[PDB]
């Protein structure tokens, strides 16, 4: 019969809602450093390139850690379908605040937009493909990396429309680029769900029981007067920059995993999970050097690449391209090798190597020929063929979602440090120490 590529009819909905929506947010993503910039040029925005590329860090921290209860509030209040058709709308709001004739002052209000449409819509795509198979179809896998296919497609050419359409045309109508990315995508979804969803998906799947509605009631409330306490209390003792709410952001992003690990600790089980926490870590610092590619090496490409030529946007392509370019070989490989198998964390410990070996290598040219000219574009190519291929080994998602939003509060910090003089000591130390890291899980491989 006919199937999207030997799926369900319905995977190309949302083959086709997710890669519109990673469309909207990797085409955000690849201008909205260099919006930044220029705001901060023309005096309207009175914060330093640091603190522009603290903030896109801690923008992906909350993003992340948004995803990690999306889940909850579609499967116990609102549905999973809703909550992807009026996260989307957020999503769309959000763009459409950045293309409206504003200036640093709508920058607040989309990104808040945004934390919140994608915590709603990114976990429960990816739940509503599940209902697609039944616990005994094989083809659930298959499906599901057909649909991760879609997820990089939208995030390959984001960069490469959006950031020409603001060479061409300026940064208002390549943000509204962005929203209408958005849009087709509620437009398939809404129309194509309606034919070939599950109805059963427009309404919560575990509902909240009526005894269970007050006390989620007092742990909300409880979690946010204390939030709330806390900025008061910054504001009294003077610790009030935006910074200084940086750092709140990064200490509770932190603080997250940590209490979860603290107080979880059953000698069955204590030392089976104390067994996870070499590869959280690990986890962790390959996230943050993966995603200063839009920070960092997004820096790099605008201030040491010869490369006038091309909108510099488009590298942020170049992530996405090699996840493409690597996924056949290393299905080929998981299946080629039927009795390698290697152990999890001997994949993550060598996984973390390769990112470290993407800095290490971007410290290089600096080395060789100073940080006042300009080098090749390959050495980006480079460094990015050696990040993504520690992905493909690293390879609930709310958890999954955590280390992500970790390492991103951890970066909201570390790439402060990073300037023309920090080049070279900057890539080859932080290279070093995620190298050594992964030398050490390989110590420790099955210490576990
Ligand atoms: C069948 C797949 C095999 C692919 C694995 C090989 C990696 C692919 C390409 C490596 C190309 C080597 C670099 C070429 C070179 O040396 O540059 C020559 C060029 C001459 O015009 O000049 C320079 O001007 C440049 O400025 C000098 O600087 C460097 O070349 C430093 C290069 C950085 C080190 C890279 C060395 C080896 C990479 C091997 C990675 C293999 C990993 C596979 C898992
Ligand atoms: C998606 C971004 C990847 C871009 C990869 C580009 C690969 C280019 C390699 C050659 C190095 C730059 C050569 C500069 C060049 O030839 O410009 C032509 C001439 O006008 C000089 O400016
Ligand atoms: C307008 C200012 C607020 C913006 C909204 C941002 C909300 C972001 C995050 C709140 C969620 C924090 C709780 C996440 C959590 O603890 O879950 C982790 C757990 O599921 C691990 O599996
Ligand atoms: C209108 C207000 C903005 C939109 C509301 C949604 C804001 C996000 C979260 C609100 C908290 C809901 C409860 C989430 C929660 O308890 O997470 C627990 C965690 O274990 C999830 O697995
Ligand atoms: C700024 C835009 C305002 C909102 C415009 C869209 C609202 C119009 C009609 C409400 C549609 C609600 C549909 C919610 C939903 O669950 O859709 C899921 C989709 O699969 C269709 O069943
Ligand atoms: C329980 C709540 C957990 C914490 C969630 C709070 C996250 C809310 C907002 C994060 C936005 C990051 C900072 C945005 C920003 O700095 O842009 C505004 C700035 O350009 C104005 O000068
Ligand atoms: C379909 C509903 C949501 C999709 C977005 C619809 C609106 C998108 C674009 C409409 C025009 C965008 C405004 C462009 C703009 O004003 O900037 C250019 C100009 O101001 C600078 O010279
Ligand atoms: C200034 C630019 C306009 C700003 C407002 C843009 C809102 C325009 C249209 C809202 C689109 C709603 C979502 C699209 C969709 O497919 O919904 C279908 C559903 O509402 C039909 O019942
Ligand atoms: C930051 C502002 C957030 C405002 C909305 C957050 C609300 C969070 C928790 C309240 C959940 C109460 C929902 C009750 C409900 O819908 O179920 C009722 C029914 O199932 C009980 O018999
Ligand atoms: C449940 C216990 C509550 C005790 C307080 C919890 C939060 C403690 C400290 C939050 C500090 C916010 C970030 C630190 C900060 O403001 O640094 C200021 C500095 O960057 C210049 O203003
Ligand atoms: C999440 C629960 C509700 C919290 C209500 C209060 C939220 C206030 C701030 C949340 C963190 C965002 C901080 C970014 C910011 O406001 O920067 C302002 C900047 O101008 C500092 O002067
Ligand atoms: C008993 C609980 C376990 C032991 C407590 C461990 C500390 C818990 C949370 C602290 C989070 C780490 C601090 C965040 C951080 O490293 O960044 C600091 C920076 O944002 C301040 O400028
Ligand atoms: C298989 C890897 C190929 C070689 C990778 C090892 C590269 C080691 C160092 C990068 C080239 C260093 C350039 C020379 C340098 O940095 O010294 C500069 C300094 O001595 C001048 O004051
Ligand atoms: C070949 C694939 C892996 C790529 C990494 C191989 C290169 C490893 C290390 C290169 C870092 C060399 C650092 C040289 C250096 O820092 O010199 C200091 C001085 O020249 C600049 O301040
Ligand atoms: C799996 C792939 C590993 C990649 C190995 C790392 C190779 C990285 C950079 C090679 C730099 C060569 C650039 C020299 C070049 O061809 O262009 C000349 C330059 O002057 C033009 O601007
Ligand atoms: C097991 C949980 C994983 C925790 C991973 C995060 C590690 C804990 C704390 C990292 C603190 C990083 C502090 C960065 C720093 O101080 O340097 C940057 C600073 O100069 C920016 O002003
Ligand atoms: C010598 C340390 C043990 C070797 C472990 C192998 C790690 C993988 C590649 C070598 C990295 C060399 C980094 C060189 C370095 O850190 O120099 C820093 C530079 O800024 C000072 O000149
Ligand atoms: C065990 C978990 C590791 C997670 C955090 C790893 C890094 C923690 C702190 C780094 C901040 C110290 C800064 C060291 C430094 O000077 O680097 C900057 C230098 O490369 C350029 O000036
Ligand atoms: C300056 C030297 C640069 C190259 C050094 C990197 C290679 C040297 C040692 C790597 C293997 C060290 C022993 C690791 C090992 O096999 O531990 C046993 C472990 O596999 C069992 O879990």
């Amino acid at each position: 019969g006919k199937t999207f590529f030997g799926q369900p009819l319905g995977l190309s909905t949302l083959f086709m809602t997710e890669m519109w929506e990673r469309f909207s947010y990797y085409g955000m993503r690849a201008i909205l450093l260099y919006y930044m910039w220029f705001l901060i040029s023309t005096g309207d925005l009175h914060i330093t390139r640091a603190t522009a590329a603290s903030i896109m860090a801690i923008y992906a921290s909350m993003v992340y850690l948004s995803g990690t209860i999306g889940g909850f509030v579609a499967d116990r209040i609102i549905g999973a379908r809703p909550a992807v058709f009026w996260g989307g709308v957020l999503i769309m709001l959000g763009h459409i605040v950045l293309a409206l004739p504003f200036g640093a002052s709508a920058l607040f209000g989309s990104i808040i937009l945004i934390i919140i449409g994608t915590g709603f819509l990114k976990p429960n795509v990816s739940t509503l493909v599940g209902t697609l198979y039944d616990e005994h179809d094989r083809r659930r896998d298959a499906g599901f990396s057909i649909f991760v296919f879609g997820i990089n497609l939208g995030a390959f050419i984001a960069p490469l429309i959006v950031g020409a359409a603001q060479e061409a045309a300026g940064y208002h109508v390549a943000f509204s680029l962005a929203a209408i990315g958005m849009f087709i995508g509620l437009l398939v979804y809404y129309f194509g769900g309606k034919k070939t969803l599950d109805p059963h998906y427009l309404r919560p799947t575990d509902p909240l029981a009526p005894e269970e509605v007050k006390p989620l009631l007092v742990k909300v409330s409880l979690a946010v007067a204390g939030f709330i306490a806390i900025i008061v209390v910054m504001n009294l003792v003077g610790w009030n920059s935006l910074p200084a709410y940086i750092n709140l952001l990064t200490i509770v992003a932190i603080a997250i995993p940590v209490f979860y690990f603290a107080w979880m600790i059953t000698s069955t089980e204590h030392l089976r999970v104390v067994s996870y926490i070499p590869l959280f870590i690990a986890a962790v610092l390959f996230w943050a050097i993966e995603e200063q590619g839009s920070v960092v090496l997004a820096t790099f490409a605008a201030e040491r690449v010869d490369s006038s030529w091309f909108p510099v946007s488009w590298f942020q392509s170049l992530n996405p391209l090699f996840i493409m370019l690597y996924t056949p070989f290393f299905a080929w490989l998981w299946t080629a090798w039927k009795k390698n198998q290697p152990s999890s964390p001997t994949k993550f410990a060598v996984g973390l190597m390769f990112a470290g070996l993407s800095f290490l290598l971007m410290a290089i040219p600096g080395a060789l020929y100073g940080t006042s000219g300009k080098v090749s574009p390959l050495w980006l190519v480079g460094s990015w063929a050696l990040v993504i291929l520690g992905e493909m080994l690293i390879s609930m998602m709310s958890m999954w979602f955590l280390s992500s939003s970790v390492g991103s509060a951890l970066n909201a910090q570390l790439v402060t440090l990073y300037n023309a003089k920090s080049e070279v000591a900057y890539f080859s130390y932080f290279g070093l120490g995620s190298v050594v890291l992964g030398i050490v899980l390989v110590f420790l491989s099955k210490r576990i």
